[PDB]
Protein backbone atom coordinates (compact mmCIF):
# COMPACT_ATOMS: atom_id res chain seq x y z
CA UNK A 1 0.00 0.00 0.00
CA UNK A 2 1.15 3.22 -0.61
CA UNK A 3 -0.36 6.75 -1.15
CA UNK A 4 -1.60 6.20 -4.49
CA UNK A 5 -3.27 2.72 -4.41
CA UNK A 6 -4.63 4.27 -0.90
CA UNK A 7 -6.16 7.49 -2.09
CA UNK A 8 -7.45 5.63 -5.71
CA UNK A 9 -9.53 3.47 -2.79
CA UNK A 10 -10.74 6.59 -1.07
CA UNK A 11 -11.53 8.99 -4.18
CA UNK A 12 -12.51 5.98 -6.81
CA UNK A 13 -12.01 6.69 -10.44
CA UNK A 14 -14.45 7.94 -12.95
CA UNK A 15 -14.01 9.05 -16.41
CA UNK A 16 -17.01 11.50 -16.93
CA UNK A 17 -17.25 14.85 -15.13
CA UNK A 18 -19.30 14.35 -12.01
CA UNK A 19 -20.03 15.60 -8.69
CA UNK A 20 -18.74 15.02 -5.72
CA UNK A 21 -19.75 14.54 -2.16
CA UNK A 22 -20.08 18.23 -1.64
CA UNK A 23 -21.98 18.87 -4.67
CA UNK A 24 -18.89 19.78 -7.31
CA UNK A 25 -17.74 19.27 -10.38
CA UNK A 26 -14.52 16.84 -10.51
CA UNK A 27 -13.43 14.00 -12.75
CA UNK A 28 -10.54 11.41 -13.01
CA UNK A 29 -9.57 10.73 -9.24
CA UNK A 30 -10.87 12.91 -6.97
CA UNK A 31 -9.60 16.15 -9.25
CA UNK A 32 -11.99 18.72 -8.29
CA UNK A 33 -12.29 21.16 -11.75
CA UNK A 34 -14.40 23.52 -10.04
CA UNK A 35 -16.53 24.94 -7.32
CA UNK A 36 -18.99 26.83 -9.81
CA UNK A 37 -22.59 25.79 -10.26
CA UNK A 38 -21.84 25.51 -14.44
CA UNK A 39 -21.30 22.61 -16.28
CA UNK A 40 -19.88 25.32 -19.18
CA UNK A 41 -17.38 26.16 -16.49
CA UNK A 42 -16.14 22.88 -14.95
CA UNK A 43 -16.28 21.54 -19.22
CA UNK A 44 -13.88 24.69 -19.82
CA UNK A 45 -11.48 23.70 -16.52
CA UNK A 46 -11.43 19.95 -18.03
CA UNK A 47 -10.10 21.15 -20.85
CA UNK A 48 -7.49 23.55 -19.81
CA UNK A 49 -6.30 21.09 -17.74
CA UNK A 50 -5.96 18.19 -20.27
CA UNK A 51 -5.04 19.97 -23.01
CA UNK A 52 -7.73 19.05 -25.60
CA UNK A 53 -11.07 19.08 -26.72
CA UNK A 54 -12.78 17.11 -24.03
CA UNK A 55 -16.19 17.12 -24.05
CA UNK A 56 -16.54 15.93 -20.05
CA UNK A 57 -15.23 12.58 -20.73
CA UNK A 58 -11.55 11.59 -20.24
CA UNK A 59 -9.18 8.38 -20.56
CA UNK A 60 -7.97 6.41 -17.94
CA UNK A 61 -4.34 7.85 -18.80
CA UNK A 62 -5.54 11.36 -18.22
CA UNK A 63 -6.94 10.67 -15.27
CA UNK A 64 -4.10 9.00 -13.62
CA UNK A 65 -1.79 12.01 -15.44
CA UNK A 66 -3.59 14.44 -13.63
CA UNK A 67 -3.90 11.93 -10.11
CA UNK A 68 -0.38 11.92 -10.30
CA UNK A 69 -0.02 15.41 -10.79
CA UNK A 70 -2.33 16.36 -8.23
CA UNK A 71 -0.46 14.06 -5.47
CA UNK A 72 2.84 15.81 -6.72
CA UNK A 73 1.07 19.52 -5.96
CA UNK A 74 -0.31 18.09 -2.18
CA UNK A 75 3.15 16.85 -1.26
CA UNK A 76 5.07 20.01 -2.26
CA UNK A 77 2.06 22.02 -0.42
CA UNK A 78 2.71 20.80 2.62
CA UNK A 79 6.69 21.26 2.05
CA UNK A 80 5.85 24.60 1.46
CA UNK A 81 4.34 25.18 4.43
CA UNK A 82 5.66 26.50 7.78
CA UNK A 83 3.07 24.99 9.70
CA UNK A 84 3.12 21.49 8.16
CA UNK A 85 6.37 20.96 7.10
CA UNK A 86 7.99 19.97 10.44
CA UNK A 87 4.99 18.02 11.24
CA UNK A 88 5.17 15.96 8.50
CA UNK A 89 8.95 16.09 8.97
CA UNK A 90 8.42 14.18 12.49
CA UNK A 91 6.83 11.51 11.45
CA UNK A 92 7.15 8.29 9.93
CA UNK A 93 6.01 6.85 6.12
CA UNK A 94 2.52 5.77 7.12
CA UNK A 95 1.59 8.67 9.33
CA UNK A 96 2.95 11.11 6.32
CA UNK A 97 0.77 9.13 3.52
CA UNK A 98 -1.87 10.03 5.79
CA UNK A 99 -1.11 13.14 5.62
CA UNK A 100 -0.91 13.74 2.48
CA UNK A 101 -4.61 12.55 2.13
CA UNK A 102 -5.96 15.21 4.20
CA UNK A 103 -4.43 17.75 1.75
CA UNK A 104 -5.37 16.04 -0.91
CA UNK A 105 -8.57 16.18 0.09
CA UNK A 106 -8.80 19.40 1.73
CA UNK A 107 -6.36 21.50 0.26
CA UNK A 108 -3.70 23.08 2.29
CA UNK A 109 -5.26 25.62 4.07
CA UNK A 110 -8.19 23.53 5.53
CA UNK A 111 -5.02 21.17 6.78
CA UNK A 112 -3.14 24.11 7.97
CA UNK A 113 -5.91 24.90 10.46
CA UNK A 114 -6.34 22.07 12.63
CA UNK A 115 -3.67 23.43 14.75
CA UNK A 116 -4.55 21.76 17.79
CA UNK A 117 -4.41 18.58 15.97
CA UNK A 118 -0.95 19.11 14.05
CA UNK A 119 0.65 19.54 17.42
CA UNK A 120 -0.73 16.29 18.79
CA UNK A 121 0.37 14.73 15.86
CA UNK A 122 4.01 16.39 16.22
CA UNK A 123 4.17 14.90 19.88
CA UNK A 124 3.29 11.35 19.00
CA UNK A 125 0.51 11.59 21.42
CA UNK A 126 -1.88 9.44 18.89
CA UNK A 127 -5.09 8.64 20.67
CA UNK A 128 -5.63 12.70 21.72
CA UNK A 129 -4.25 13.41 18.17
CA UNK A 130 -7.24 10.83 16.60
CA UNK A 131 -9.71 12.22 19.49
CA UNK A 132 -9.38 15.67 17.96
CA UNK A 133 -9.42 14.99 14.17
CA UNK A 134 -13.48 13.82 14.35
CA UNK A 135 -14.40 16.68 16.18
CA UNK A 136 -14.76 18.20 12.72
CA UNK A 137 -16.71 19.00 9.96
CA UNK A 138 -14.61 16.85 8.32
CA UNK A 139 -15.55 13.67 10.01
CA UNK A 140 -19.58 14.57 10.13
CA UNK A 141 -20.13 14.88 6.50
CA UNK A 142 -17.40 11.68 5.01
CA UNK A 143 -17.21 10.01 8.04
CA UNK A 144 -16.05 6.44 6.51
CA UNK A 145 -13.14 8.11 4.77
CA UNK A 146 -12.07 10.00 7.69
CA UNK A 147 -12.17 6.86 9.88
CA UNK A 148 -9.87 5.52 7.87
CA UNK A 149 -7.10 8.06 7.52
CA UNK A 150 -7.76 9.02 11.14
CA UNK A 151 -7.31 5.46 12.32
CA UNK A 152 -3.90 5.01 9.89
CA UNK A 153 -2.80 8.10 11.59
CA UNK A 154 -3.50 6.67 15.03
CA UNK A 155 -1.91 3.45 14.18
CA UNK A 156 0.68 4.08 11.69
CA UNK A 157 -0.18 0.96 10.09
CA UNK A 158 -2.25 0.31 6.83
CA UNK A 159 -4.93 -1.73 8.39
CA UNK A 160 -7.98 -0.10 7.80
CA UNK A 161 -7.08 -0.53 4.18
CA UNK A 162 -6.94 -3.85 4.33
CL1 LIG B 1 -4.56 21.11 -13.62
CL1 LIG C 1 -16.73 8.67 3.47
Amino acid sequence: MNIFEMLRIDEGLRLKIYKDTEGYYTIGIGHLLTKSPSLNAAKSELDKAIGRNTNGVITKDEAEKLFNQDVDAAVRGILRNAKMKPVYDSMDAVRRAAMINMVFQMGETGVAGFTNSLRMLQQKRWDEAAVNLAKSRWYNQTPNRAKRVITTMRTGTWDAYK
